[PDB]
RNA sequence: UUUU
């Protein structure tokens, strides 16, 4: 079938669409090569479609059939509870979208009474409409990256397809627990979302060593939101159904199956018909937690008939990476091809053919990977890093544009080891926020998905217990990863990195002088930048009040938001 | 204006 069906009614706006870097006085200091930055806008949402729109062939074979019965039976463990609509009430982010009757994001998490008034009634018909397709609406979303090598290639628009907002709120009240037990259940370990980014680079490791001669590599499927059949999603929902379900829960994820995940009609930010999208809608609760399972199921699937030897696979949504044991080059490059054609016939073609990977440092998935430095005494230490360019090009465009959600704040927790978050994201913007003091002020930044208020007086003790004492002390980083940064700095015109120790040595001693968590992080965030670095012993709250919950399971798309850590 |  066709994954979308277009009426010309087109995808349109509802706010100004910025799309050139404005010449900010802050922005280069960050960033000399403006013009390297851009953001998609709506104009170009067409080219976006086209690349989606397309038919879907698949085919199940015995290996998914057998599979699928195997992640059922660890299904059948997990028992989920309905949520209460206080609970999915104060999920909702303080900033969702808003509801075409009359009533947002504040009025939800308030509880107003024309809101749950709502919400109520939409649970209602959720029990008693079983056919009716849910109306959804499709938006551009705005997204900034740094201009292909190419001179002009641009990424078009990416597309959000997400229902009402009292429609979201009950979908958290019938599966977020679902989505948030029930993977991890079903795949073990290879659920990736459990992890910290620690976690995450332990896991690849440990994984990495138990084979005697490794293979390691990854498959990016193509438009994976459009691979999937409303096969794949009435599968997901056999799934679900394996839990201990409360009957309006149960009925629930029926009724949204059969009327909103597997598909439904299109409407534009103005009213109009767009169309109809019969795959996956990229802004559903479901959304991850479905593409983790569909990767998971047809890779499980795909391997077996590939013949990969003892495959250890680590599955994010549509990410995924898989490591086995090698049977020789000429071997191996014959089974990745095989795994493909599997892959393919389950209706999940690759955008770039898989390669299989003998340097561990070398596969790469999730754009970032696997790199190794120093700690303080030097005993070699693993963290996991990414090339830096749209991480330096969203926080260049943030400084110059204030965004609701600052993309920077979320590198710096993730990525806090790696040699630019440390010594350009962190020195930039502590500069910028004690430069108006804004210390205290929270921030709104986003993990796997869920969104996160945050005071950026806390990173030492979060990025502490997401990474440890060495997030602080590491040295020795790799010369290919110093090329990697170097070189993107280059690129987008900023200056070398040595150059900021000086610009660093400062704002860290205008925090010190300011005592308290303020001085915490002059003393651990910036001990980079003194010629003489003093030792730093644990942070007392750091591991104390160490709220959690925070890697539990992705919910990119899910409209969540959680507000803990201080 | 919503956060895959
Ligand atoms: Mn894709
Ligand atoms: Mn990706």
């Amino acid at each position: 079938s066709m994954s979308y069906t277009w009426t010309g009614a087109l995808i349109t706006p509802c706010a100004a669409e910025e799309s050139k870097l404005p010449i900010n006085p802050l922005s280069n200091s960050l960033l000399r090569h403006h013009n390297m930055v851009y953001a998609t806008t709506s104009r170009s949402a067409s080219l976006r479609q086209k690349k989606v729109t397309f038919d879907r062939l698949q085919v199940l074979d015995d290996h998914y059939r057998d599979v699928l019965k195997e992640m059922k039976a660890k299904a059948s463990t997990v028992k989920a509870k309905l949520l209460s609509i206080e609970e999915a009430c104060k999920l909702t982010p303080p900033h969702s979208a808003k509801s075409k009757f009359g009533y947002g994001a504040k009025d939800v998490r308030n509880l107003s009474s024309r809101a749950v008034n709502h919400i109520r009634s939409v649970w209602e018909d959720l029990l008693e409409d079983t056919e009716t397709p849910i109306d959804t609406t499709i938006m551009a979303k705005s997204e900034v990256f740094c201009v292909q090598p190419e001179k002009g290639g641009r990424k078009p628009a990416r597309l959000i397809v997400f229902p009402d907002l009292g429609v979201r709120v009950c979908e958290k009240m019938a599966l977020y627990d679902v989505v948030s037990t029930l993977p991890q259940a079903v795949m073990g370990s290879s659920y990736g979302f459990q992890y910290s980014p620690k976690q995450r680079v332990e896991f690849l490791v440990n994984t990495w060593k138990s084979k005697k001669c490794p293979m390691g590599f990854s498959y990016d499927t193509r438009c994976f939101d459009s691979t999937v059949t409303e096969s794949d999603i009435r599968v997901e929902e056999s799934i679900y159904q394996c839990c201990d379900l409360a009957p309006e829960a149960r009925q629930a994820i029926r009724s949204l199956t059969e009327r909103l995940y597997i598909g439904g009609p299109l409407t534009n930010s103005k009213g109009q018909n767009c169309g109809y999208r019969r795959c996956r809608a990229s802004g559903v609760l479901t959304t991850s937690c479905g593409n983790t399972l569909t990767c998971y199921l047809k890779a499980t699937a795909a391997c077996r008939a590939a013949k990969l030897q003892d495959c250890t696979m680590l599955v994010n949504g549509d990410d995924l990476v898989v490591i086995c044991e090698s049977a020789g080059t000429q071997e191996d490059a014959a089974a990745l091809r095989a795994f493909t054609e599997a892959m393919t016939r389950y209706s999940a073609p690759p955008g770039d053919p898989p390669q299989p990977e003998y340097d561990l440092e070398l596969i790469t998935s999730c754009s970032s990977n696997v790199s190794v430095a120093h700690d303080a005494s030097g005993k070699r230490v693993y963290y996991l890093t990414r090339d830096p360019t749209t991480p330096l090009a969203r926080a260049a465009w943030e400084t110059a544009r204030h965004t609701p959600i600052n993309s920077w704040l979320g590198n710096i927790i993730m990525y806090a080891p790696t040699l630019w978050a440390r010594m350009i994201l962190m020195t930039h913007f502590f500069s910028i926020l004690l430069a108006q003091e804004q210390l205290e002020k929270a921030l709104d930044c986003q993990i796997y998905g869920a969104c996160y208020s945050i005071e950026p007086l806390d990173l030492p003790q979060i990025i502490e217990r997401l990474h440890g004492l060495s997030a602080f002390t590491l040295h020795s980083y790799s010369p290919g990863e110093i090329n990697r940064v170097a070189s993107c700095l280059r690129k987008l015109g900023v200056p070398p990195l040595r150059t900021w120790r000086h610009r660093a040595r400062s704002v860290r001693a205008k925090l010190l002088s300011q005592g308290g968590r303020a001085a915490t992080c002059g003393r651990y965030l910036f001990n980079w930048a003194v010629r003489t670095k003093l030792k730093l012993t644990p942070i007392p709250a750091a591991s104390q009040l160490d709220l959690s919950g925070w890697f539990v399971a992705g919910y990119s798309g899910g409209d969540i938001y959680h507000s803990l850590s201080r």
